[PDB]
């Protein structure tokens, strides 16, 4: 009944005022709602009954409808509340209160519904529904001057005028701006950049203010991942403020805004300061909110223990009140925290795509002698991408943390004194006494995160120089040499990985134990000195939450110290990297008087080349090893060090550089082919048909599209120098610099790469083509032949100069090439991982984890059950005697779980590198030949980083939170049992959205990796293809194929980012409701019946522990399962196969020098490489004697270097016997045969150190013997020449030197083996000819007693065998003496010697 029903004649009589009365103002204003409501349903029937662009003074609007819908459930509550003293229901409080607030939920809706459909005139019914109502109340604030600011209704109306006052103020901040009404100019803004045009789906940044905190737009994206799976060109677009275009000009300008390391750091602070700003403002907001739980929990405690309006102090003196009030304000601190989390985290993508795009245009200018001579290499770039920008990316998801931790810490102790007295100081300095004690292990953690992040670094050195040469590791027998110089670095990384883990292990300790100390010396320093301070289970069980909720902070803070230290030597690379060297009449290039220089401070290695180049005309570089040949083609290009002299050009222009190492992309055959040119298909046929490319294409399993490079099928040594020929006559470059193409060829490819290509495609089109070669007899077809020595020219020009002017060279290349009896002169033409990493622990240390930490949280539950059994005692210091070894059993127990840890997390670590390293090295090359090499080094790069940093973390923070979620549930259930009813049809509700969650999480994370690696792809072939990039002028073209490859990284991390924002808020809005349902049962079950008033603080403590730690269990189980699969995938490696090291023989049977007459007797043997294919020899028989010199020639593609893996049992013999000395082979073990018999590879293999460590790896023999192992291979005067001499540096793949020295550094670390068989696969092709006759002279004069097997290149340098054996496709063709070889004229081998003379 309105207005009373008590029939007194006085609430429905109005006699004096019909505006005076104290009703009927709540009987009109309610027609305003009324007003509201039926004239906006209709327009709900007939509008939307059945591009958005945001009207001005939106958020200012949902942040007033918030406030406003705050203080009318806050006036109902009055209302209800102010009805209860009263005898019977009183209609007019809680009536005019609840139909506003049915209203204004249909003004927002009403709002939001013309804002996205921009009908600005219909917000004419919102101008007069904020007059009126306004109005309405206005004269409801006025009349009630009759009771003023003790009574609760008039600062309620008092709110309620303030709010339409401004509610009104925005509404006519819409008419002057977009017009629509009484105005003669319609200012229609644009849509917002036409930013939904361009097909972003992103849409957070244009979103109403609710979905921007509850990311209600994630809604439909979950859903629609149950039906078709989430891809790419799905996600979307990014927006045009986060594009890593955009972000990378924001940083340009912050760092020439300023005209070291920390310029950066100013530089990142004036970029993205005022995002972190922002979410560090909201964290504080949730912050502040957060210190409002403890306050009801105060409050709720101590309503317990004890006109017609009702006074604002008994009002926040009810439960009920109360206790909605905590749950309204968690519902809002929680969508703080995520807005804060929101913003942290987009500001580091954006950070991330911006210094991306920096170190890619670091990159185009960086001089290669950084990565050549010295400091860089490869792997530490792409390192310093994918490591050191993620570890920068993540200090900015905690720099909010960071910011807004000491004004919680602040406020804690602020309200911690008012709450309980002079007694928090007691727990405040403890708190101030974990300052700098979290600073102190700090500084210990800037060493050891300093070592380990060293140590590491070289390891993945040393590393990655033994898997991309395990081949020569398991040809010489050095694989357990170079695993042991793996684990010495390994073994010194487990060092500092221990000093880490031990003050991690303090440091989280620190963290959990000086809370509890502090609750410890303030309870019972509180009852001790002042016993008169109202000790009551109020007080107890607020101080007791704040102390909680001073320790959740703590439960953070580690981490953030753990990960600001990795992210100060991140941006201390970052700067050392950026400051680093870089680059600045019918003739083509005209060099004169330049010294150029690889070294910045040294002798120049070119001095005084005044070199010319002719226009369309083949010139030929030609000269011996070391003699400036690809350095003068890289000093035309512009990357060596210009110091006098000058070169002119034609700007340069693009040339087509094919270098000596030939460079792949990470794409098809096609696709590195045509290099990003126009695809012109009679072009792209005369191209790979005057290379014979199409029969080795047509072997291919895809033909022209099968996946190339590093990350797919691994070619062969001429196939991949054929194609990155063929790159460079397809480019209409009109300048090609062919370094040197005949290395991998043989004579039937080199002839027609040289008659079609060099002489029919680039000289009918007129092209230059400038040929460092080593095969003079293409010296007739040049036109300018450049001939170099020791870094200078020796002399330039024609056939006729050189035998005019020079006449000891151009006889030196007549006898080199036998023509002395003709002339040179020119043509006239759970999973198992997780029990993988709990069995790798040991069951003494996991019953010691496990049945440790279930006895930590059995005893702080008992630390606050007790406290809830003396509090009720307080209404007699045999509880506080109690309570000390209790609260010394939550130290002691605390201790032993964090350092228990920490022992697992690195004895699981130590356990998982070590059984990978060592079945690594016993795989056969097989497994190294198919499977890409990336994912093998990844699993040594990234994982073994992720299980040894980051599990034992997640291990922790995912254990203390589920224990914590767990033994917070068990006591909310103890108090109120009534709880389980509610606990089933909720906790349910979490399994139903994280199942309905996780479809779309495992689809959006696997967007996360597959974009991820293209981009690090990317990264590492822009790196090892600089010089051919910037030679074709590719420079922009790369860095917009960069920027192409970020955006789609980016809006696939803010997906993730935003997917797990969805979740993160739904599980925090369900614990929300836990502390609703928890706090009403617990009030009800206390009032009606007797609760005794402490245990109704010990749930409501635990309730708020539950909204507090059911998102850390969440998200760090979600944590738990993205990083077990670096366990799944070092377990799947780690279950690979074996080369079958053990033999069929004795050694005691085996002498102790083995092959001590090489007799090798060759009878029906056949190789494959697996079961599957065709055998690459056949029935090939052959007997050698105790000291002949064999010599193998054929075709590319013969089975020459199967013949030569064929006794080193690299390749797959089924069938036929090898017995060398009376002994079969197969019947040996490994380490015993190929320790003792040497070969060469065609390929160069070197690894850094130096000249002694690539010479010998063990150190086993004398110093000179690693000479005379020198002067025969042609290097003493070279190495001598050193500054070190010996021991001087080798850098990484041997870069320091030519590909001719590296050659002879190969042949050299071969010659200092004193074994009596000798196989070289091809191992005279990178060295001259020059070079090559004096090598074979003294090599086959001081082996003059060895069984030397010669594959050889150039088949002139094979005559002098003493047998020779001809392959041609599989089976051996020929096989007697050269001369009875050369007598017959119609043998292949005369055929052979016919095209090289
Ligand atoms: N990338 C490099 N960084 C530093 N020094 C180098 C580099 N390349 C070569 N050198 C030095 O410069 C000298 C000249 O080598 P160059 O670059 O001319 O190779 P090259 O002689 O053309 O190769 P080849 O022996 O196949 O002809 C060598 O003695 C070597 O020590
Ligand atoms: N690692 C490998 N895996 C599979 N097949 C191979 C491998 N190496 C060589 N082959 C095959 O063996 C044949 C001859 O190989 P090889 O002896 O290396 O060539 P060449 O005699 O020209 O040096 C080739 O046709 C090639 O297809
Ligand atoms: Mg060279
Ligand atoms: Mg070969």
């Amino acid at each position: 009944a309105f207005c009373g029903s008590e029939n007194h004649s006085a609430a429905y009589r109005v006699d004096q005022g019909v505006l005076n009365n104290g009703c009927f103002v709540d009987a009109l204003n309610v027609v305003p709602h009324v007003f509201l409501l039926f004239i906006t349903f209709p327009i709900l029937f007939i509008g939307w009954g059945s591009t958005w662009l945001h009207f001005p003074g939106h958020n200012l609007r949902w942040i007033l409808t918030f406030m406003l819908l705050f203080v009318l459930v806050c006036e109902i509550a009055e209302g209800i509340l102010s009805d209860g003293v009263t005898e019977s229901h009183h209609l007019h409080l809680y009536m005019p209160a609840g139909m506003a607030f049915m209203a204004a939920v249909t003004s927002v809706v009403y709002y939001h519904n013309i804002e996205t459909s921009n009908f600005p005139k219909l917000l004419i019914a919102l101008l007069v529904y904020w007059t009126l109502a306004f109005i309405t109340k206005t004269i409801k604030f006025v009349k009630f001057l009759d009771i003023g600011f003790s009574q609760l209704r008039f600062c309620l109306t008092g709110l309620l005028v303030i709010l339409y006052g401004m509610l009104l103020l925005v509404e006519v901040n819409v008419i002057r701006v977009r017009r629509y009404i009484f105005f003669k100019t319609p200012r229609e803004v644009k849509p917002p950049e036409d930013l939904q045009d361009l097909g972003v789906r992103f849409l957070q940044p244009f979103v109403n203010l609710l979905s921007k905190g509850t990311y209600w737009w994630m809604n439909a994206f979950i859903k629609t991942a149950h039906k078709k799976p989430i891809d790419l060109r799905a996600i979307g677009k990014l927006p045009i403020a986060m594009r890593a275009l955009t972000n990378y000009q924001r940083l340009c300008e912050a760092f020439d805004a300023q005209v070291g390391a920390r310029a950066i750091w100013q530089a990142l602070s004036h970029a993205f300061g005022r995002r972190l700003v922002l979410s560090s403002t909201f964290r504080i907001l949730a912050d502040l909110l957060g210190f409002a739980g403890p306050l009801c929990i105060f409050g709720i405690v101590d309503h317990l223990g004890k006109v017609y309006f009702v006074s604002s102090q008994e009002f926040l003196a009810n439960a009920y009140v109360l206790a909605v009030l905590l749950f309204l304000a968690l519902l809002l601190q929680r969508t703080f925290l995520q807005a804060s989390y929101y913003v942290a985290i987009e500001t580091g993508i954006n950070l991330r795509g911006a210094i991306q795009t920096k170190i890619y245009n670091k990159i185009m200018h960086l001089s290669t002698s950084n990565l050549s001579m010295g400091e860089m290499t490869a792997g530490q770039i792409c390192n310093l991408v994918a490591i050191d920008t993620n570890q920068l990316m993540w200090f900015f998801f905690l720099c909010p943390n960071l910011w807004a931790m000491p004004v919680q810490i602040i406020v804690g102790v602020i309200l911690l004194y008012y709450i309980l007295g002079v007694s928090a100081l007691i727990g405040a300095a403890v708190i101030i006494l974990l300052a700098p004690v979290q600073y102190f292990v700090a500084t210990k953690l800037s060493q050891a995160q300093r070592s380990t992040l060293e140590y590491s670094n070289e390891r993945l050195k040393q590393t990655n120089e033994m898997l991309r040469g395990i081949k020569l590791l398991k040809l010489y027998a050095w694989e357990n040499i170079f695993r042991t110089r793996v684990e010495t670095t390994r073994r010194k990384e487990m060092t500092s990985l221990r000093a880490f883990a031990i003050y991690t292990s303090i440091s989280i300790f620190m963290n959990t134990a000086i809370p509890i100390a502090a609750v410890l010396i303030t309870f019972v320093g509180h009852v001790s000195f002042f016993k008169e301070a109202d000790f009551s289970p109020s007080v107890a069980f607020a101080s007791l939450s704040l102390f909680h909720i001073l320790v959740t902070p703590l439960f953070l803070l580690s981490s953030v110290v753990r990960s600001t230290v990795k992210a100060l030597v991140s941006v201390q690379k970052l700067s050392e990297f950026l400051s680093s060297a870089e680059i600045r009449d019918n003739c083509c290039v005209q060099i004169m008087g330049g010294y150029f220089t690889w070294t910045p401070d040294g002798i120049p290695t070119l001095s005084n080349i005044t070199i010319r180049i002719p226009r369309g005309q083949l010139t030929m570089i030609v000269g011996q090893v070391g003699c400036g040949k690809s350095s003068l083609l890289l000093a035309a290009l512009g990357e060596m060090q210009k110091v006098s002299g000058a070169v002119f050009w034609s700007k340069r222009g693009p040339v087509a550089y094919a270098s000596q190492k030939p460079w792949l992309l990470n794409a098809t055959v096609e696709e590195n082919i045509i290099f990003e040119s126009p695809f012109n298909k009679q072009r792209y046929k005369m191209v790979i048909e005057a290379c014979s490319l199409q029969p080795d294409i047509d072997i291919l399993p895809h033909g022209d599209q099968t996946q190339i490079g590093e990350r797919g099928i691994n070619l062969s040594g001429g196939q991949r120098q054929r194609i990155s020929v063929a790159r460079a006559l397809y480019q209409h470059a009109n300048v090609v610099f062919l370094d040197d193409p005949f290395s991998a060829l043989d004579i039937h490819l080199s002839d027609h790469l040289m008659q079609a290509g060099i002489l029919e495609l680039l000289r009918d089109d007129k092209r230059t083509v400038v040929l460092v070669t080593h095969k003079l007899q293409y010296l007739p077809h040049a036109d300018w032949i450049i001939a170099m020595k020791d870094g200078t020219i020796q002399r330039e020009g024609t056939l006729k100069d050189f035998q005019r002017s020079e006449c000891q060279l151009f006889e030196h290349w007549k006898t080199l090439m036998n023509r002395q009896d003709q002339e040179l002169e020119k043509e006239t033409v759970p999973w198992r991982a997780c029990a993988k990493y709990l069995s790798s622990a040991g069951i003494l240390l996991l019953s010691l984890l496990v049945f440790s930490q279930l006895l930590k949280h059995m005893v702080l539950v008992a630390i606050d059950y007790w406290l809830a059994k003396w509090t009720d005692s307080a209404l007699q210091t045999v509880y506080a005697m109690v309570f000390t070894v209790l609260c010394s059993l939550g130290i002691v127990l605390c201790l032993v779980t964090s350092v228990t840890v920490e022992w697992t997390g690195l004895k699981v670590a130590k356990r998982l590198h070590r059984s990978l390293l060592n079945r690594i090295i016993l795989a056969p090359m097989r497994f190294f030949e198919t499977t890409p090499l990336g994912s093998i080094l990844n699993r040594f790069s990234s994982d073994c980083n992720t299980i040894d940093q980051h599990i034992p973390s997640t291990l922790e923070c995912l254990s203390r939170s589920t224990l914590l979620c767990v033994s917070a549930l068990a006591v909310i259930s103890y108090v109120t049992p009534v709880f389980l009813v509610a606990l089933l049809p909720l906790a349910i509700v979490c399994y139903f959205i994280q199942k309905y969650f996780r479809v779309a999480s495992r689809d959006l994370q696997q967007l996360d990796d597959t974009t991820q690696l293209p981009l690090l792809s990317h990264f590492a072939e822009t790196v090892e293809g600089l010089t051919t990039i910037r030679a074709f002028r590719y420079e922009a073209r790369f860095q917009q194929k960069l920027l192409e490859y970020t955006d789609s990284n980016n809006i696939a991390s803010l997906f993730l980012t935003a997917a797990n924002r969805w979740l993160e808020v739904r599980m925090e809005y369900i614990g929300a409701c836990v502390v609703l349902i928890a706090a009403v049962t617990s009030i009800s079950n206390s009032l009606h019946r007797e609760l005794s008033a402490g245990l109704v603080g010990l749930g409501l403590t635990y309730a708020l522990m539950v909204s507090n730690y059911l998102n850390w269990m969440v998200r760090n189980l979600a944590d738990m399962e993205l990083q077990l699969g670096a366990v799944k995938r070092i377990h799947g490696l780690l279950k690979t196969e074996a080369e079958s090291y053990e033999g069929l023989l004795a050694p005691s049977l085996i002498p102790k020098n083995w092959p001590d007459q090489g007799k090798i007797q060759i009878q029906n043997l056949s190789v494959r490489y697996d079961s599957s294919l065709k055998p690459v020899l056949k029935h090939v028989n052959a007997l050698i004697a105790p000291g002949q010199k064999i010599g193998i020639c054929g075709r590319t593609g013969s089975g020459k270097s199967s013949f030569s893996l064929a006794f080193f049992r690299m390749v797959d013999t089924f069938e036929g016997h090898i017995i060398i000395d009376g002994i079969d082979i197969a019947k040996l073990p490994l380490h015993t045969l190929r320790s003792r018999l040497s070969i060469i590879l065609q390929d160069p293999v070197l690894f850094s150190g130096t000249i002694r460590f690539n010479l010998d790896p063990e150190r086993k023999c004398s110093d000179s013997t690693l000479w005379e192992a020198l002067e025969i291979a042609q290097l003493k005067l070279v190495v001598k020449a050193l500054p070190g001499g010996l021991d001087a540096i080798i850098t990484e793949g041997g870069e320091n030197f030519s590909q001719g020295q590296r050659q002879l550094f190969c042949l050299a670390r071969a010659f200092v083996r004193k074994t009596s068989i000798f196989i070289m696969d091809e191992a005279t092709a990178s060295i001259d000819m020059a070079t090559e006759n004096i090598l074979q002279k003294v090599v086959m004069t001081a082996f003059a007693d060895r069984t030397v097997v010669t594959i050889a290149h150039r088949v002139h340098t094979i005559l002098s065998a003493d047998l020779v054996i001809v392959l041609k496709r599989g089976a051996i063709l020929e096989f007697d003496k050269p001369e009875k070889l050369l007598s017959r004229k119609d043998s292949v081998f005369a055929s052979f010697v016919r095209a090289d003379k």
